[PDB]
């Protein structure tokens, strides 16, 4: 499936077209991709406070436009939300967790709000 | 009953005498003329877009003067949408079904909010 | 008791010294003076606009700083437009509600909100 | 040419159609009724500080459409902010100024911002 | 060099894949629509005003993220204004001009904003 | 354990090096630097003010990034507000408390929100 | 003229009745009771961004009523800020000229802006 | 004087201590490494929207606290920006130039906006 860049890091393939959106995606690919080089509980603060906050804003603006399949990615967002919440240093899971995420859930969007 | 434009334009008599609200039922008809024209997953989905943004952008207008019939008019936008997201491809509906709740359910929040 | 102005105009006697909030005390004076004058449909639409606007942004501005007293104040604020959106004619009490309104129950958030 | 209202309040055919505009001229009617009553520095600086803010506000919506006839407005405007400045007592003129000012330059720009 | 649409109407040829500029040309193709069918006051003022708001928040949208070409397209947007404030009834020139603006102007933006 | 500052005063060791967060810090010391003085109803009052301020200010700031420890601190935050909405005098424990407060769960959104 | 309170903290006596306003003059007087403790560079800073930000703030809150003394405050702020930027180490100077700015300068846009 | 990251990523030691500002310097750093990877005309624009971007949000960050050294940033930013208008290619410039910038000319606002 979805090829897991290496270094891990945000390449145009990932392009929702939502200019913001896709600045924010770029910074969590950075923030995942320290944590895999020390799974430490700063990396993971760091990773953590950009997720949600990212997570937060793109509900935000997908509830601007009434966005159809709200919930779904809502129940997503909650999962990986879950992960980071209990760690278990998993770094390869949330690398092709968080690439399937936006080119399967988020791309969903495109064009919708 | 209320005349469809044809072309399904908006035009002056639609006037709320709200702008910014009568700007966003411009480009509303625009979403419901090309729905007509190709009854495609895009058009659908820029209509959809447009839609539910301005349903829920005219409802925010609404509750920050707590307008009195607010819900009769949530319901009248949640049936519109739901229609979309249970679309049938009688865009005849749509185009008669915007129009009216323009001229009868729009126009009753005029100089009340 | 609170003397009813005549006319019925806001004066310096009602400050909360917060001058948005104060500003828009004089607009609602104002809907209630046309009322009394003109009990016409479009004279309580032009009040049941800014009085609902208004009591918006004040309890909005209220819960800002965790308003102690704020349930008792929204209670307040929904009579007068249950009184609103209940019309009978009863300009004199509309006025005198208003006058006690500001004086007793907007007094109280002076340098708490 | 037109009527000084009597008292000096905001009455219905002053109305240029934008709800928070027509808001801010009820206001700034209360300023000089109250200036008319009692010229006292008190009474001004409410005055200047309500025409200093609705002019600035109002000017910013002109610009926001890119309005027309923005400078022919601004130099009004800076005419009786000037004329409050060196404030002379003729609140007289005042009154008939400010009752002209939005029957004739505030109405250019309705249906323009 | 681009075909004028019959109706005068938005089309997705025309997106700029940017959302909000682009449900704004929607309204903006509207109002040469209507100019086009009646060149009177009302309908140049609608035409105006939707025109200079649009230039404002599109010239905006280009300052946010330091746009390269933001000068040229700048006076681009000016020659319109000065063409629709000093308007000689040629609804020819306006609709290919506009139809043209967007597309070899405006598109140069294209994710540049 | 934690050395209550004389005079209650705001210093750099109680940095969350949120700015905006300290500078809201450095106002609610003074408030209570304040009701020590003098245990009176307007001192109260500021206090309760900023307070209530910061403490919707700051629950704001961590469900942007949807802090994962929300809850413990709303429920921290409830327990002072009670305290000022229950007020026995007790100006000693609330200069204990805030400083405790701080230290012990501000400091622990650093890098989180 | 003024008395210079010692410790150098804020007092009721500064209040300007600008709730936000007098809060920054909080943040502001603790910025300088550090710098009469230690005149480090650091404490220099801290002061300096929150000298920078309140004179803008308040600047921007003058501006939004076109206070009539502006440009004379502006140029006071501006004799502060020079100061703080070729700083003699003169901490004795800067808390009366503080506390006179707000007790005089400050004090004339009360209830204008 | 700093190394050069390999690969071409923003990591913990060029944080500037404010969040946001962080978590654009970790979108630029993207921006040049593909940019180093493949120097095509779409990568360049990625690169100089974020560029733009984020020196103008820096900027407003900077002129919010009234930055005593703003002037001799804003042109340290014109230097990068006026590169990417006119681009040769020089992509390791580019790498040391913006590490450089961050370390040594960013780094001198910490504690200051």
């Amino acid at each position: 499936g979805f090829p897991i860049p290496d270094p891990y890091v945000w390449d145009p393939s990932f392009r929702t077209f939502y200019s913001i959106i896709d600045d924010e995606h770029k910074t969590l690919f950075n923030g995942i991709f320290h944590l895999a080089i020390d799974d430490n509980a700063d990396n993971l603060g760091e990773l953590r406070r950009c997720t949600g906050k990212h997570f937060l804003n793109e509900q935000v603006l997908m509830q601007a436009s009434q966005y159809q399949f709200y919930d779904e990615h809502k129940k997503e967002h909650e999962t990986f939300i879950h992960a980071l919440d209990n760690w278990k240093g998993d770094v390869k899971w949330a690398k092709s967790w968080y690439v399937n995420h936006i080119k399967t859930i988020d791309f969903k969007y495109k064009g919708k709000i």
